[PDB]
């Protein structure tokens, strides 16, 4: 578990891309972020997820907004 923060985001283009320190840029789109009813997101946005390793490189799966 830990925390990511937005790098830019391209919700409307279907996906936005988060930056982490020690880390990369995590892949994020709208589905596994969001939360209760639909949401969207400015740029500054720290979320929290826990990223793995697949095909694409480490990735974000089941990302959440830091509240």
């Amino acid at each position: 578990m830990l925390e990511g923060k937005v790098k830019w985001f391209n919700s409307e283009k279907g996906f936005g891309f988060i930056e982490v320190e020690g880390q990369d840029d995590v892949f994020v789109h709208f589905s596994a972020i969001q939360g209760e009813g639909f949401k969207t997101l400015e740029e500054g946005q720290a979320v929290s997820f826990e990223i793995v390793e697949g095909n694409r490189g480490p990735q974000a799966a089941n990302v959440t907004k830091e509240a």
